[PDB]
This record gives C-alpha cells, sequence and structure tokens, in this order.
C-alpha cells in the first residue's frame, strides 16, 4: 500500500449527470429534526472554536461558489443561495435531499444567519448541489449488492460530478460523504484519480472531503505512524483506504474535533489527513419544509441522536476555504491549502494521522503573511 499516483494515459471523465443504471428508492426519506432538550438557536461552541465572529470581519466569502456534492440540497429560507448542479441518482436538479445529509453540510458552509445564532461559514458564497449518492436508493435491478460492486459504482459517479462541479466553475468542491475499502481489495482508480488531478490543477478547485468516521467497508482507522524511514505517516500499515481522501495531494482531508481542538473519538485514522475541524453536536439547516435548524437524526427505533462526524468537518474547512479565495481571489488552490494547513492549530508538529495539521484557524489563515 502506497500513496496513489495518477495514470497519465488515462483521461479524465466527462462531467454528464445520471446514474450508470436505473435506480429505484428504497427506504423512507429522512428529515433532521430538534433534538429534545436542545436549543439549536443558541451560538454553537463549535462555532466559538472557530472564531467565525472574528473571520467575517476579514471576509463572508464573496464572489466564491462551492460545490456541494452530496445527498443533494434542500433550499429554504436559510439556503436561498443554491444553484441546481444536477443529480448521479434520480433525475433531478440536486435540489432535493431525500437523507437530510447533503442540507445539513451545505447549512455549515454558505447558511444565512437569521433569528438566532447560526450562520454559515461563508454566508456571502454561493452554492452548487450535485447529488452524487443517497443511500436510500439502490439500481431497480437487484443484482450483486456487495461493499465492492457498490464502492465502484460510488466511485464512478463521484469522479464524473467532481469534473462537473469544475466546469461549473466551483472554486471549492466539498466532498462529505466516505466510500471506504479494504486494502487488499482497492481496485484501480485512475479514472477518479484523473478526475480530481484535473479539477484542482488545471481548473484550480481547492476540493475537500470527509477523512472518515470509524465503524462500501465499513471504514477502519489505520495504524499510527511508526517510524519507518521513508514512510513517516505509515502509508505502508493502511488496512482502510478512505477514498478519495487518499488522493494526496489533489484533496485536502478533513479529520473532527471536538469543541476543545482534541481528535473525535470516531475519526478515522489515516496518512492522508491534513488538518481538522468540529464534528460533534452539529447544529445546521434542515431538509424539512420550514427549513429552520436542526440538530439530530433518527438511530435505531427512531431515537434522536446528534449530528456527528467528518462529514461536518469537512464542510467547516469549506467554509473556511471560500472565505480566504474571498479574501485572496489569486491564490492558487496549492496556496489555499498550504495557508489553511501551515496556520492550523497544531501546524508546528509533525502531522497527526486523526487531525493532520490541527484544527483550522479562520482568523490565521485570513491574517497570516
Ligand atoms: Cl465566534
Amino acid at each position: 500500500v502506497s500513496p496513489p499516483q495518477v495514470d497519465p494515459q488515462i483521461a479524465p471523465p466527462p462531467g454528464t449527470a445520471g446514474p450508470a443504471q436505473p435506480m429505484m428508492q428504497r427506504s423512507e426519506c429522512i428529515t433532521t429534526s430538534v433534538l429534545p432538550g436542545t436549543d439549536p438557536g443558541a451560538v454553537s461552541p463549535n462555532q466559538l472554536a472557530l472564531n467565525l465572529s472574528g473571520a467575517w470581519q476579514h471576509s463572508r466569502g464573496a464572489g466564491q461558489t462551492v460545490a456541494v456534492i452530496d445527498t443533494g440540497v434542500q433550499p429554504g429560507p436559510r439556503l436561498p443561495n443554491v444553484e441546481a448542479g444536477g443529480d448521479y441518482i434520480e433525475s433531478t436538479d440536486g435540489l432535493t435531499d431525500c437523507d437530510g445529509h447533503g442540507t445539513s453540510v451545505a447549512g455549515l458552509i454558505a447558511g444565512q444567519p437569521g433569528p438566532d445564532g447560526f450562520s454559515g461559514v461563508a454566508p456571502e458564497a454561493r452554492l452548487i448541489s450535485i447529488r452524487q449518492n443517497s443511500p436510500r436508493f439502490a439500481p431497480r435491478t437487484p443484482g450483486a449488492d456487495s461493499e465492492a460492486t457498490r464502492a465502484a459504482s460510488d466511485a464512478e459517479t463521484l469522479a464524473r460530478a467532481v469534473v462537473r462541479a469544475a466546469d461549473m466553475g466551483a472554486r471549492v468542491i466539498n466532498i462529505s460523504l466516505v466510500t471506504c475499502l479494504p486494502a487488499d481489495r482497492t481496485i484501480d482508480q485512475s479514472v477518479l484519480g484523473a478526475a480530481l488531478r484535473y479539477a484542482a490543477l488545471e481548473k484550480d478547485a481547492v476540493i475537500v472531503a470527509a477523512a472518515g468516521n470509524n465503524r462500501g467497508a465499513a471504514c477502519e482507522s489505520n495504524p499510527l505512524p511508526s517510524g519507518t524511514p521513508g514512510d513517516p505517516r505509515n502509508w505502508n500499515g493502511v488496512t482502510s483506504v478512505s477514498i478519495p481522501s487518499w488522493w494526496q495531494p489533489y484533496v485536502l482531508s478533513v479529520g473532527a474535533v471536538d469543541s476543545t481542538g482534541q481528535p473525535s473519538s470516531f475519526t478515522m485514522a489515516g496518512p492522508w489527513v491534513g488538518i481538522a475541524a468540529p464534528g460533534e453536536n452539529i447544529v445546521s439547516v434542515s431538509n424539512a419544509p420550514d427549513g429552520g435548524l436542526s440538530n439530530a437524526l433518527p438511530s435505531e427505533r427512531d431515537r434522536l441522536v446528534p449530528l456527528t462526524g467528518t462529514s461536518y468537518a469537512a464542510a467547516y474547512v469549506s467554509g473556511v476555504a471560500a472565505l480566504v479565495r474571498s479574501k485572496f481571489p489569486d491564490l492558487t488552490a496549492r496556496q489555499v491549502v498550504h495557508r489553511l494547513t501551515t496556520t492550523a492549530q497544531g501546524a508546528a508538529r509533525s502531522p497527526s494521522n486523526l487531525i493532520g495539521a490541527g484544527m483550522v484557524d479562520p482568523v490565521a489563515a485570513l491574517t497570516w503573511d
């Protein structure tokens, strides 16, 4: 197991939308809800950890377009700033979210302030929603439904969606969904690699991906740095590949921290992790018809649980990237990634396989010389 490398003979795919085969909805749609006993309208400690108040004195993300490659984004009063980017599941415009996830992610990135303590990181940014996946759907033809087959199908649409996002003018491309494969069964991803390279270099997009959560295949943390000469981050020891995070250097892979900046218990360790952001007790926008604030989803036997995960951490980082690109519009994607990582809270330590350079620091990123 070694860091992946593009095959220069393999072209990026087209950005055509649509599923590879017809899909059918297998599970009822879900909306995010308010967890009883909470006050979602209070300013989240996650915002305070990031000092978004301080950041907004430098930038609110004006002029930036962020693509949300996710489960769709439901427009509403807190998300009036969402553009259709299409659908790889059905034939919608990307503005239907049957899962809640894309909406929560979009809200963190560029949700609007309102009559409460909630705001997106970059509320003056514009969003493009591309629905690239949904676990509520499966192929209409009930064929092989294996981890391998699902993962390959997911990579195939992800690569197209990345090209589509870049070609639609996205400056930041957010990939909060994660697919993992065991290392002994990771197949050629040359097309996905080609797509990510196209978007990151030729189209100069900052691509941000969630690192994954422990427990395709179930994601599992990889062994930590082990002092191997020439392999300080322990690529050699990887057993569980997080996609597209492992596609360094094109993708900034984001781990989750608690509100104090410590690695979240569930954050997936890997040698690709570059940075972190808050991933616990998330409050964002709902895909329910009112489009208000939510902070929970149903778990077993329909009991509500908080929103947690690296998906939300990635979203925060995408929002911060939009702030940085608005303030410094001439920086390349590589320069923007360098700025984010070199100013993160743990940048002066060797990178962590849990949190990379540590929790993103928006004000530091916006003021560093
Ligand atoms: Cl704040």
